């Protein structure tokens, strides 16, 4: 069911038991009319955060994937979005929301002093396992020139029960990415996750008793989360603590993440093919070239030829330096058909261009 809030209308689309994964996705990308997206991210330190990304998501764009510590970062948010283009999607469910008779049964007045943050404009009216399942579904969907898409788990000060939102996530063949700093269940698991015994049956009760001792915890669930932190600490790809508080750049360490992750996978050239045209966004091209190519993958040059394309477009020197460098022949490459595409990508505002199309 398709509906409008004019609060500036925010869409409404209803999200039905067991609804198709590829349903709401194509959904948001044509009800709302947004661009493809080339990153996707799920949530001294308020700052790093909201300042190196959300500066450097500017250049390229990406979705983050919310819920209206954090009320702080949505206000942040709304201040960046003041100032290609970022989208937001509001998944969320309905129970939790107050006035949902009224939005239920075109402007719904939901004034509530719960309400849903009237920041986003859009929204999903319908939880965890929505969430994995479009997770899952956007990291199969090729986004391209066959281009997959990225998705990303950012973990922070998180509590309890989330290690079952990650038990199955670390199935689901999802990078995680956690902050040593953040003050909740990510410094328990940053601190219990180097073991020569990967396990912790009790001491797992000593720093929970350690960490955040507000709440008394009964045995059995002490256990249960001993159990399932074995199981989580049985996939180091998908894990990676980092620490902000001495030293990082967030897309550096993102960059990395996401590299040694696609780096396990498998070992192809298409297969590292999407992460290098991450560095290419990036221009992280020192890290992917001691890291990438240098690392363990030895190239065919009629792969690397789309990418090359890509990367001459992009007036980005070094990369080719490197992609030359790493074997490819231009000699090869050249087409009198393949400068006829390169030149016809051109930039329009160029006087160049200008001054071709005086001549054609």
């Amino acid at each position: 069911c398709k509906g409008e809030v004019n609060f500036k209308r925010s869409k409404f689309v209803k999200v039905p038991s067991n609804v198709a994964p590829s349903m709401l996705f194509e959904l948001l990308l044509t009800e709302w009319h947004l661009p493809a997206p080339n990153l996707v991210v799920s949530l001294w330190l308020r700052d790093v955060l909201r300042k190196g990304l959300v500066k450097a998501a500017q250049s390229t764009g990406a979705w983050i994937l919310t819920s209206a510590l954090a009320r702080h970062v949505g206000q942040a948010v709304r201040d960046h979005s003041l100032a290609v283009r970022v989208v937001a999607i509001g998944m969320a469910s309905l129970d939790r929301i107050l006035h949902r008779q009224l939005l239920d049964g075109t402007p719904i007045h939901y004034p509530a002093d719960c309400p849903l943050d009237s920041n986003l404009s859009h929204f999903i009216l319908v939880l965890a396992e929505l969430q994995l399942s479009l997770e899952k579904h956007i990291s199969q969907q090729r986004t391209g020139s066959s281009i997959q898409i990225p998705v990303l788990c950012l973990l922070v000060n998180g509590d309890p029960s989330t290690l079952e939102r990650m038990s199955r996530a670390v199935e689901q063949a999802a990078p995680w990415l956690i902050l040593a700093g953040s003050g909740g269940i990510a410094d328990v698991l940053a601190a219990l996750v180097g073991q020569p015994h990967l396990l912790v049956p009790q001491v797992t009760e000593k720093q929970f008793r350690e960490k955040f001792p507000s709440e008394c915890f009964s045995w059995e669930a002490i256990v249960h989360w001993t159990e399932l932190l074995q199981n989580i600490a049985a996939h180091p790809h998908l894990l990676t603590v980092y620490d902000f508080e001495q030293e990082g750049d967030l897309d550096t360490v993102i960059l990395k993440a996401l590299v040694k992750a696609c780096k396990s996978h498998s070992r192809d050239a298409q297969d590292y093919l999407d992460e290098l045209k991450l560095a290419v966004a990036w221009d992280r091209v020192d890290i992917a070239k001691s890291e990438i190519f240098n690392g363990d993958v030895e190239w065919k040059s009629c792969d690397l030829e789309e990418v090359m394309t890509d990367a001459l477009v992009s007036n980005k020197p070094d990369f080719v330096r490197l992609f030359v460098d790493s074997g490819a022949d231009m000699a090869e490459f050249l087409t009198y058909g393949r400068l006829q595409q390169l030149y016809h990508s051109v930039s329009p505002k160029s006087l160049l261009f200008e001054l071709l199309e005086r001549k054609h």
